[PDB]
C-alpha cells in the first residue's frame, strides 16, 4: 500500500501479445519471436510521463530548487503537462503549461481540471515553438521554475532507475527494447540500463516520420524507424482488436516498428524477445477520430 | 509477467487519501480516521467491472454455456460491456449490449472500436431478445454469482490483505456484486466491520443482511465530491467515486466526533476519461 497517489508509480506489467506476435510457440518452423507490451497507462495519470515528472520534482526539491508555493513552468504536448499537474496538487505548486493549440481537446479539459494554466503556442513550428515559447516565459519572470524535460538527467533517470529494472526482471530473456523517441528519456534511460546487464540487446527508436533533445545519446540507440501516421493508426487499432489493449497513438508507432524487427527476425530464423512501451491509453485521442 | 491482457487484472493498488482525510495522523486530539482508496480504475478496460465480466465468462466457459463463435448478450450502461466487448474479442465471441439512450458517447466509441453491437432501450429489452434467440448467451451481471464471486475472491481479499485494520468499506450500490462479494468476505473475517453502500438518489444478487448502512447521493454532491478528490488528492475518478466519497466523508465524520479510530477503504471503480463529455469536469 501507498501513503498517496504518487507513490502507485511505476511497477507496471509486462503481457505477452500471444496473437500479435510473429510466433508464439517455438518449435519445428524455428525459433519463437514473441512481443511483449509494457503498460505504461497503470500509472497515476495514465501515461509513462509519471516517471520522469515525479522524479524531475523531487529531485528539484531535493536541490533547493523549488520552494513551497512554487510556480513550474513546461513546455509539453500534453502528458508531461497532466503528471506535472497531478504532482503540483499533491505538493502545492501552481503550474503554467505551454501547449500548441492544435492538440487534442481532452488533455486541454484535463489539464484545466487540475488547475493548469495553459499557454497555447502556434501549431506551426509545434513542440519547438512550445519550447520556445517557454523559454521566453522563463526569462520574463525568474522566479518561475521550468524543470525541463528534453534537458533534464531525472527523466533519464527515472527510467535508468525504474523502467529498465523492471524488465530485466520480469523479461531477462530480452533482446530488443522499442519505444517512442520524444524527450529520449525512455530510450535513454532504459537502454543505458538494459545495456549494462544484457549482452547483444538492441534498442530500437520508432519516431514520426529539428531540435535535438539534450538528453540524446546516439550512442544508445541500435536503430530508428520513422513511421507515417496512417501506420500509426493502423497499427494502434490492430492492437485493440487482437490483444484488447486500448493504446494512444504512439503504442500503434512502436507497435509498428516492433512488428518489423520482429518480421525481421523470423525471416533469420532468429529468436526474440522485444519488449515494447505502451505509454498510454486511447482515452486522450478519441476526439481524433482515429479509432472510428 | 502475463500471458494475455484477462490476466493483467485486480491486484489493485491502495492509497492513502492524507489530504482528504478527516485525521491523517493520531494526535491528542484523537485516533486517526484515514481514508484509503483502491483504484479500480488499474484494469484491463479501465474499471471495476472487469473483474465480474472476466469471471462470468470464464464461468459460463467451464459450465460448457458458452461454445466458440457464440454471441453474447448483455444489458449494461457500459462498463461491464465494455469489459465483455475486450474479452470476446480476445476469446471469439460476438457482443451485443443492450444500453439506455443518453450514454455517454466516450461509451458507444469504446464499445464500436472493440467491435460490440449496441441497441438501445434494457434489462427487459435483453430478457425478451435472450428468450426469442435461445442460442444466445445472457450472463446477465445482476444475477450471476460469478459477478459477486469475483469479489468475494479477489476485492476482498486483496482489501484485507492491504488494510488488516479495516474498519469500513464502502461502494457503489449497482448491480450490488461489489459489496455483497466483498462485504460477505470482509464480514466473514472481519469482527465488526461495517459495509457502507452509497447509492444515487433489485438484482437478485442482492442480500439484504450484508449492508449495515446505505447512503442516497445526490447528483451534485457526487460531481463535488470528484471534482474535489482530483483537485486534493489527484486521482481523476468517475461520478460514482464521488458519490462514494460522499458517504465515506460521512461515515469519517462520524468517527472522528465519536473519538473512534476508523480506517475506511473505498472503491474509485472508474476514472474520469468516458465522463469529460458530459461537462461534470
Ligand atoms: O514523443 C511523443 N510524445 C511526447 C514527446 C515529448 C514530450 C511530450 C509531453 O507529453 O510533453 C510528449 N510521442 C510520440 C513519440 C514517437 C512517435 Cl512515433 C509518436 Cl507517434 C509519438
Ligand atoms: O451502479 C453503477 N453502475 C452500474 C450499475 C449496473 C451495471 C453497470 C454496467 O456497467 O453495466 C453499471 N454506478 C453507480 C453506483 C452508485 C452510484 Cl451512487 C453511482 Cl453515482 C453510480
Ligand atoms: C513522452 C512520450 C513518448 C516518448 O517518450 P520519451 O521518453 O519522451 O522519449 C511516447 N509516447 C507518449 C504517449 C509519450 O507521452
Ligand atoms: C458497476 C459499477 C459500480 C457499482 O458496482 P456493482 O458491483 O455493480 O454494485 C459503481 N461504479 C462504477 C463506475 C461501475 O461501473
Amino acid at each position: 500500500r501507498y501513503d498517496s497517489l504518487l507513490q502507485a508509480l511505476g511497477n507496471t506489467p509486462l503481457v505477452g501479445l500471444q496473437r500479435l506476435s510473429p510466433r508464439w510457440d517455438d518449435g519445428r518452423d524455428g525459433p519463437h519471436v514473441r512481443l511483449w507490451a509494457k503498460l505504461e497507462d497503470r500509472n497515476p495519470t495514465g501515461s509513462i510521463k509519471d516517471r520522469p515528472a515525479v522524479r524531475m520534482i523531487e529531485q528539484a526539491e531535493a536541490d533547493g530548487l523549488l520552494r513551497p508555493g512554487a510556480t513550474i513552468l513546461e513546455p509539453t504536448s500534453g502528458n508531461t503537462g497532466i503528471s506535472l499537474a497531478m504532482a503540483a496538487r499533491l505538493k502545492g505548486y501552481r503550474l503554467i503549461c505551454v501547449m500548441p493549440e492544435n492538440t487534442s481537446v481532452e488533455r486541454r479539459q484535463l489539464l484545466e481540471l487540475y488547475g493548469a494554466q495553459i499557454i497555447f503556442s502556434a501549431a506551426e513550428g509545434g513542440s519547438n515553438t512550445a519550447v520556445a515559447t517557454a523559454k521566453e516565459l522563463a526569462a520574463t519572470n525568474p522566479s518561475w521554475v521550468m524543470l525541463y524535460q528534453y534537458g533534464n538527467p531525472a527523466n533519464t533517470d527515472s527510467h535508468y532507475c525504474g523502467t529498465g529494472p523492471e524488465l530485466l526482471a520480469d523479461l531477462p530473456e530480452i533482446t530488443h527494447f522499442v519505444a517512442g523517441l520524444g524527450t529520449t528519456g525512455t530510450l535513454m534511460g532504459t537502454g543505458r540500463f538494459l545495456r549494462e546487464h544484457v549482452a547483444n540487446v538492441k534498442i530500437v527508436a520508432a519516431e514520426p516520420r529539428g531540435f535535438v533533445p539534450e538528453l540524446y545519446d546516439p550512442e544508445i540507440l541500435t536503430a530508428r524507424y520513422s513511421v507515417g501516421a496512417v501506420d500509426a493508426v493502423r497499427r494502434t487499432r490492430e492492437l485493440v482488436h487482437t490483444e484488447g489493449i486500448f493504446a494512444g497513438i504512439s503504442t500503434g508507432a512502436v507497435l509498428h516498428a516492433a512488428l518489423g524487427v520482429g518480421a525481421g527476425a523470423l525471416a533469420a530464423g532468429e529468436r526474440a524477445d522485444i519488449a515494447l512501451v505502451v505509454a498510454d491509453a486511447g482515452w486522450k485521442y478519441l476526439s481524433t477520430g482515429a479509432y472510428a
